[PDB]
């Protein structure tokens, strides 16, 4: 393909093998305590470090992958900002605030997790890591996406693309709106609202299956707010079937984002009826994931484009 020096298709696996690992730190967190002293052990038996004389157990693999990705993350990421910087800057000016937004939102989560060993009592505070974690993989899955996008004469993703005002005060719009969805989340999560209410989409038989108590009021809270979320969507989607069929990167942009909003929302309805299995919240953090990484790729486009225009 290029004959410039292989090296180069390094800093590209490089840019994969982080992004991966800064999506397993990310949806592994639904597998294991965040908070607490048995903060990393499995979320169903918080005692992992320590007494058990037992080993290599399907749970316990799961501890170490996390842990081990955890660990591994500061030496990638730091890598992966570093190199992407001396090298796809002189195409891409973006390369240095993904950088710097890796590396920074690395250490937040980093710090945040720390704390959480503590502090993991303020479920307002607990609930910040996620989104924290979640920038933090978004902001290197978008320098990964620059790294291929500079080895390519006809860019795929990265072109120089006109969006109208419309367009892009929904996809600024629901990006800030998502974070805030997913900090809902994170609050149910943290506040052990999980499963207050057993039904769907109201809480439960009783009261007319409107909330009455805290944990019930959290739980539909962050329904109704994932709702709104899912319309604004469906909104912002069919503006873009209608008015940039012409532009592909937007119109299967948006679809994409349909769909991941839909996956999102089921798996949602799934930790429910399953009464919180932890393969549906593993789900429910990875499509929230994948919808965000798209809404991130929107804003680098828009970001370009103001630049340009
Ligand atoms: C479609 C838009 C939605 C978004 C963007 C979204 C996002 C999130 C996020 C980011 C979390 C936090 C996970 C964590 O801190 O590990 C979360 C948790 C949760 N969500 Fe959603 N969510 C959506 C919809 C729903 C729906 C429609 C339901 C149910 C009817 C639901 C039920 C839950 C439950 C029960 C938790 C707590 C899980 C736990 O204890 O680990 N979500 N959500
Ligand atoms: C423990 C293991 C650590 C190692 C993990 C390795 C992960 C390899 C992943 C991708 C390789 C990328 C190779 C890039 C080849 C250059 C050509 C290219 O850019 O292909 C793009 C592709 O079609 C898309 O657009
Ligand atoms: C609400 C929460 C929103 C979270 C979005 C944060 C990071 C997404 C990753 C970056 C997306 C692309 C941004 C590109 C950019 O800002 O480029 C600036 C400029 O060229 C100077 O280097
Ligand atoms: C809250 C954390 C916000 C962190 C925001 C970090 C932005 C870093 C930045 O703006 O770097 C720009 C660079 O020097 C030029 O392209
Ligand atoms: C606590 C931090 C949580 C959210 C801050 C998000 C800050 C994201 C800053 C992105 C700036 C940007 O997207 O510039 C174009
Ligand atoms: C697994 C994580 C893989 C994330 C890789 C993001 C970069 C990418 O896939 O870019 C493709 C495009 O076609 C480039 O020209
Ligand atoms: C159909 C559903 C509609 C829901 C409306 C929600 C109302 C306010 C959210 C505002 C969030 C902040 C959005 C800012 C967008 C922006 O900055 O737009 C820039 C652009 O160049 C020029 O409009
Ligand atoms: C509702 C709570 C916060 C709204 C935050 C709205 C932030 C509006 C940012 C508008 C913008 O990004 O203009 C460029
Ligand atoms: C937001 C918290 C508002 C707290 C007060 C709400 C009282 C209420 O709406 O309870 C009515 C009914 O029995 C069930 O939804
Ligand atoms: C969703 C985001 C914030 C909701 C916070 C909800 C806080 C609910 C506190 C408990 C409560 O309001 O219970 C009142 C009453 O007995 C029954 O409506
Ligand atoms: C005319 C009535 C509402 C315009 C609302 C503008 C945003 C609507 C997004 C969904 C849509 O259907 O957009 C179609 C078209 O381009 C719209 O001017
Ligand atoms: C990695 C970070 C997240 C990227 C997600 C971005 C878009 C999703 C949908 C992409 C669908 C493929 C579009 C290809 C296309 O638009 O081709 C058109 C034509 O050749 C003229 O440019
Ligand atoms: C993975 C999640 C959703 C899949 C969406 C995949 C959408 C990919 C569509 C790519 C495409 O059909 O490109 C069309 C082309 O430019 C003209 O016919
Ligand atoms: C149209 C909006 C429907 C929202 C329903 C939410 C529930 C389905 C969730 C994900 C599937 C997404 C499938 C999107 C199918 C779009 C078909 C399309 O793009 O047809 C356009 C045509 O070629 C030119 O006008
Ligand atoms: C599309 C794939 C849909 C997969 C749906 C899985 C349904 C299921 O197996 O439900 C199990 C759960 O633990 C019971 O409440
Ligand atoms: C590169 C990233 C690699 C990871 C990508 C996949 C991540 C999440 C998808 C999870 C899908 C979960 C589908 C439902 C599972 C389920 O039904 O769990 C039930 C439970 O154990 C009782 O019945
Ligand atoms: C880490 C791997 C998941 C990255 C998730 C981000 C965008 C998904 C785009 C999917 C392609 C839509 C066509
Ligand atoms: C923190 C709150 C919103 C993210 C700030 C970024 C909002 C989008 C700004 C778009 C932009 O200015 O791209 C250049
Ligand atoms: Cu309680």
């Amino acid at each position: 393909h290029m004959l410039e020096d292989p090296m180069n298709k390094a800093l590209k696996a490089l840019g994969v093998l982080t992004t991966f690992v800064m999506l397993i730190v990310l949806i592994g967190g639904a597998l294991v305590t965040k908070t607490g002293s048995g903060q990393g052990c499995g979320r169903q038996w918080p005692l992992c470090h320590g007494r058990f004389f037992p080993e290599l157990n399907p749970a316990s693999i799961i501890e170490w992958s996390h842990r081990f990705a955890s660990g591994i993350s500061i030496i990638l990421v730091l890598s992966l900002a570093f190199w992407s910087w001396r090298k796809i800057t002189p195409i891409f000016r973006e390369t240095t605030f993904l950088a710097i937004m890796s590396i920074i939102f690395l250490f937040l989560q980093a710090l945040l997790g720390a704390l959480a060993v503590v502090f993991g009592s303020n479920a307002l505070i607990m609930a910040l890591h996620f989104g924290i974690s979640l920038i933090s993989f978004a902001s290197v899955l978008i320098l990964t996406l620059l790294i291929f996008e500079a080895d390519k004469s006809v860019r795929t993703l990265v072109k120089p693309l006109q969006i109208g005002k419309k367009m892009q005060f929904h996809m600024i719009g629901i990006l800030i709106y998502s974070y805030i969805v997913v900090y809902t989340g994170a609050y149910v999560r943290h506040t052990e609202s999980s499963l207050a209410c057993p039904n769907v989409p109201l809480c439960s038989p009783l009261n007319n299956g409107l909330p009455t108590q805290f944990h019930e009021w959290v739980q539909m809270g962050h329904r109704a707010a994932a709702l709104l979320l899912f319309v604004w969507i469906i909104v912002a989607a069919v503006h873009a079937i209608t008015s940039y069929k012409d532009q592909k990167q937007i119109f299967w942009g948006w679809i994409s984002c349909l769909i991941f909003i839909t996956l999102q929302a089921l798996s949602g309805i799934m930790i429910v009826y399953s009464e919180l299995a932890l393969g549906f919240a593993l789900a429910h953090s990875f499509f929230i994931a994948c919808l965000f990484g798209v809404l991130c790729y929107f804003l680098l486009l828009i970001a370009r484009f103001r630049y340009e225009s």
